[PDB]
């Protein structure tokens, strides 16, 4: 006990990549629904 292990560096890059990839995936759905609404009238 009291080892004070640090989650340190680029583990956070995977954490950041989660947020970035999810922000990608939501905008894809925006493009789908807007592009389909274009061929509605």
């Amino acid at each position: 006990k009291k080892n004070s292990y640090s989650y340190g560096w680029s583990f956070y890059f995977g954490a950041l990549s989660f947020i970035i990839a999810e922000m990608v995936g939501v905008l894809a759905v925006h493009m789908f629904i807007d592009r389909h609404k274009q061929l509605t009238g």
